[PDB]
């Protein structure tokens, strides 16, 4: 009998932050508080003294950082507005802005954050699904919360992932998102500085489950050069990972390993090719004592293999 | 989607009672309101104004009925107490006694219950899962909630079926009920009016996905005989059945229709072989218009077939 397990909701949404190997890993509990689980040299924490907030049960749960030094944390309220939980170095935890401007979503929206890459400012855009199912940017850049560019129509209740990364030869920072459409695959849409957004969807998976997660992330940006890595729950309750590797494009795509039936998935990377990397953490629940959260690595040494077995508060 | 599938939860609890062919179907929209749909030569209702109380997001939902004349919904309250929604013949809905007992289980408790057959008498049974992960059997007999028998340990946040049925040479109800135990067995325990509980758990499946729905009916009583049906969600991402007909025992199981990963499932029934029936209607998610509910058929005319594609409010 596991009662630390037991309190971790099942089919939780996930969210994880690092700064390298420095980890932390945000879920939801049976009562519909957000908890932080951590790992410093071991894991720790995700009790219920570790809450950082509430919102409503089964919340789509987003998280995105600025190495541990800033930490911003998505959810929904009761009354489906979007809502953030900040953390500041040399500050802790405090109620941020986003909650004030009350922007209406789906009731069955997810949520994708991320901070815009190569810049020291402290630059957002959150992705989330409006009531006429499409998918709405909404964007900080210091001086207030406002809706940014609208990306058009999406499956009602698609997983949303993104990314941001700064090619090293470019001025400016670009975005990735995946979402589904309501034929039921899964596409992406791009953001470049010299261009905005490309009007046409790239399909990276020809039918997926309808609501599927999805999880996303990059690294080694170089000159006019990226490495992204996208991860769904397929129809075999397996987590697949689709692969863009610089000058191969999208050319892989493939099973990762198990997942209960609707499990939700975060993913975390740090690292290079280049430099004796990647790093890979993914963050899912697999069954362990029911309703654990488990995690999954990739590195150099070993390849392909399971982490942690049951994060706290198992 | 159509708006009106999109006000139904993603994975409801999914509960339906009937008198023969006149049928009700529960279930939880996105804002934690149960509704009720209804087909009374065709089908009809599940809005807004069908509303029949609120409960936790989330919550399990089950129903037992006195043909369509008494009819009682179970869910959990925020608290996590069970709660019952109860309706007589010319009286209405109302707030039923359950609520004021305050039984508190495990937040990730199913629910299931049964008017006892073969008598007059509104007397019932619910069963749900305490805190220590135990199921416990509440009861009402004209005096009062209270708590009956324990029936022991199961998986956290087991999914829970019951059928209460009359064998006809006997002056007393019997009572199955079916739950998945630590070992991710799928399990039954039994109740005859001579010899009471039963010491030991029937093992109808070997291992299913933790939490797995489990719904369950009987039918065609006769002198020492009885004919019932199990149904669960299997790691096929489908329903299975499990059947006991009288003189084969437990002889066949099988995969009946595919549903949406971690699906929830309500199956009623009425007739008999003896009759021209029996009439099975099972309900649960399989996409259909993303998040509405769908139905199976079982009839003698045309055997397994799909039913209604999407129940209102679809
Ligand atoms: C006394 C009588 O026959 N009344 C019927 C109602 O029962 C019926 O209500 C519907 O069915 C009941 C069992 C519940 O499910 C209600 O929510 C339904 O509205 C209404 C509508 O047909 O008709 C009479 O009032
Ligand atoms: C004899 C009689 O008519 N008694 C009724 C109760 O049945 C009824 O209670 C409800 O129905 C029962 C079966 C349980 O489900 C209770 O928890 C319900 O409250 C009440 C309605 O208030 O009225 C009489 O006691
Ligand atoms: C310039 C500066 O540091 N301003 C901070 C501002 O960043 C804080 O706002 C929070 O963090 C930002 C990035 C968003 O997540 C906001 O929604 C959030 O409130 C703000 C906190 O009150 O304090 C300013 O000084
Ligand atoms: C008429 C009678 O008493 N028959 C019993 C039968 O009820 C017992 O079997 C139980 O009931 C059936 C429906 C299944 O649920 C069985 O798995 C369950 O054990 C049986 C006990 O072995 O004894 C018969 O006499
Ligand atoms: C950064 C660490 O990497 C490996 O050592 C894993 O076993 C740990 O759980 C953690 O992910
Ligand atoms: C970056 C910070 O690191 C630790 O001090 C944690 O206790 C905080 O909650 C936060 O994760
Ligand atoms: C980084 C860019 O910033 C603004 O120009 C937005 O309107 C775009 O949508 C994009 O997010
Ligand atoms: C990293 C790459 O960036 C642009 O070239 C896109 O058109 C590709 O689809 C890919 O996203
Ligand atoms: C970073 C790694 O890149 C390739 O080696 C993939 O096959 C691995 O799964 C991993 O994504
Ligand atoms: C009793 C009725 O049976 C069939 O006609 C189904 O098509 C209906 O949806 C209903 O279940
Ligand atoms: C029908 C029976 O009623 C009482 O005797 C309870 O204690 C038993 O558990 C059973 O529910
Ligand atoms: C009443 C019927 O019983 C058996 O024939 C099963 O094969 C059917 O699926 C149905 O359960």
């Amino acid at each position: 009998s596991t009662p630390g397990a037991q309190q971790v909701l099942f089919r939780t949404g996930i969210a994880a932050v690092n700064s390298t190997n420095h980890l932390r890993v945000y879920f939801q509990d049976v009562y519909g508080s957000i908890r932080e689980s951590l790992y410093e040299g071991s894991w720790a924490n995700g009790t219920e003294k570790n809450v950082i907030g509430n919102a409503k049960l089964g919340s789509p749960v987003a998280a995105t950082s600025k190495e541990l030094k800033h930490i911003r944390v998505y959810t929904l309220t009761e009354g489906n507005t979007l809502q953030e939980f900040a953390y500041d170095s040399g500050t802790g935890w405090y109620n941020g802005g986003l909650g004030g401007a009350k922007f209406q979503v789906a009731p069955y929206s997810c949520i994708a954050a991320v901070f815009l890459a190569g810049t020291d400012a402290l630059q957002l855009r959150i992705y989330a699904q409006k009531p006429d199912n499409t998918i709405q940017e909404y964007m900080w850049n210091g001086d207030g919360w406002k809706e940014g560019t609208n990306l058009g129509g999406a499956l009602p209740g698609t997983g949303i992932g993104a990314t941001s990364f700064r090619y090293t030869d470019y001025n400016g920072p670009s975005i990735r998102i995946w979402f589904q459409t309501d034929d039921l695959k899964l596409v992406q849409r791009a953001y470049d500085p010299h261009k905005g957004w490309y009007p046409d969807l790239v399909t990276i998976f020809d039918r997926a489950p309808p609501r599927t997660a999805i999880a996303a992330t990059s690294f080694g940006a170089g000159n006019s050069s990226i490495y992204m890595r996208i991860y769904f729950v397929n129809s075999d309750n397996t987590i697949w990972q689709v692969c863009w590797d610089h000058g191969k494009g999208y050319h892989d795509k493939g099973t990762i390993t198990p997942v209960i039936q609707g499990s939700e998935v975060a993913i975390i990377s740090w690292g290079s090719f280049a430099n004796n990397g990647p790093d890979l953490r993914l963050y899912f629940q697999n069954g362990t004592y029911i309703s654990a959260v488990s995690e999954w690595v990739w590195n150099r040494a070993h390849g392909s293999q399971l982490g942690r077995s049951a994060l706290p508060p198992a």
